């Protein structure tokens, strides 16, 4: 803390001269001025803790303002350095001033565009202050940079306008280094109680989803998402040509991770299966599709397996799993004969005990 030392008046003022500078309207002269004394600030922030402290105790407002002036979304490395300034010095998240960071017009094309340049044009000084600071950035592209602020400082209790469309088409045609953030966005932006309007977009959205790679398809943020929107049932309705070859992957996935299913001492096969299996059973307990239903047969010799060698305590995969296959079979006409049908209700007649499940069990005991 240079910023300790001083004493004086004159010492204060030289040492807020830079900021005093790039504030004022002298060098704003042109977007690329602007771009290259917002970089220099950043960069000195980034450095200065002291410097940093120095502007949230005496002049917050004043900056905050000065950065989030103008915002352009096609603006990129300008975009970056306000993603930083926002984050390095947060407002109060009750700060009005948080709305100069639109998220229909500024956010949300951020965080949806992956194109970012990897130079900057201009001196070579520029050039190196570019480099250095990017080294230290958190992320060094603004679809990142804008999902992160997005889901840190601006998730109010709203939806924002045609996001979830936005985000599903992100994941389906993105490659980000982690889908938990932008995934954690569209399920957040999923309503309890929807309109129609609202529906066809949750529809579109899943439409867009259902056809993801095998890959995809096993990261815990995307299967929630996928969950989400089908606990609303119109979706699958509308998007039912889509249902069997999700159900096909699904189960595929399934029958990989089988030996998992009794029992699992990884948290994220234990992860994976207990998403998978919700995913399913949204499905096969709402649409007795004619296709799907053939993907779904191995779940037969998972279940012989274990009604041969019953375990001793029953995972909760497990009891997902016997709610799944009890669907399963009862849409592919399979008649269980009666050890395995008692077997088969008094798990589910325990699972019911144990604290949207417990509805979809209820509905499959009378099958049985």
């Amino acid at each position: 803390r240079h910023f300790n030392e001083l004493r004086t008046m004159g010492e204060t003022l030289k040492y807020s001269e830079d900021l005093d500078f790039i504030l004022s309207d002298n060098s704003m002269t042109t977007p690329e001025h602007r771009r290259n004394n917002m970089l220099r600030l950043c960069l000195d922030m980034m450095n200065n803790e002291d410097l940093c402290q120095y502007i949230v105790k005496y002049r917050h407002r004043e900056v905050w303002e000065w950065c989030f002036q103008g915002t352009d979304p096609k603006q990129k490395v300008t975009s970056l350095l306000q993603c930083f300034i926002a984050d390095k010095i947060p407002l109060l998240r009750h700060d009005k001033r948080w709305a100069m960071l639109s998220l229909e017009n500024f956010i949300l094309p951020l965080a949806t565009d992956e194109v970012f340049p990897k130079k900057i044009a201009g001196s070579r000084l520029v050039k190196l202050n570019y480099q250095d600071l990017l080294r230290k950035l958190k992320f060094t592209n603004t679809c990142e940079y804008a999902l992160y602020i997005w889901a840190t400082y601006l998730l109010y209790t709203e939806a924002v306008y045609g996001a979830v469309p936005a985000l599903a088409r992100l994941i389906s045609r993105g490659q980000l280094k982690d889908w938990d953030t932008a995934c954690s966005l569209l399920e957040n932006n999923i309503v309890a109680a929807p309109s129609g309007s609202d529906i066809e977009e949750y529809a579109q959205a899943f439409q867009t989803l259902a056809g993801l790679s095998r890959e995809k398809l096993t990261n815990e943020g995307v299967l929630k998402c996928l969950i989400k929107l089908t606990n609303h049932t119109t979706v699958l309705e509308l998007s039912a040509d889509l249902l069997p070859s999700l159900v096909r992957s699904l189960a595929m996935s399934v029958q990989l991770h089988q030996n998992n299913i009794v029992s699992s001492i990884s948290e994220i096969k234990t992860n994976l299966l207990i998403l998978q299996l919700g995913l399913l059973l949204n499905i096969v307990s709402e649409a007795t599709t004619a296709a799907s239903t053939e993907e779904l047969t191995n779940f037969g010799a998972v279940f012989r397996s274990v009604f041969v060698k019953k375990p001793t305590e029953m995972s909760f995969v497990l009891q997902l799993f016997l709610l799944v296959y009890a669907y399963s079979a009862g849409a592919a006409g399979v008649q269980l004969p009666p050890a395995e049908a008692d077997f088969l209700k008094s798990e589910l007649e325990a699972f019911a005990t144990d604290v949207n499940i417990h509805t979809r069990i209820t509905r499959v005991l009378e099958t049985l």
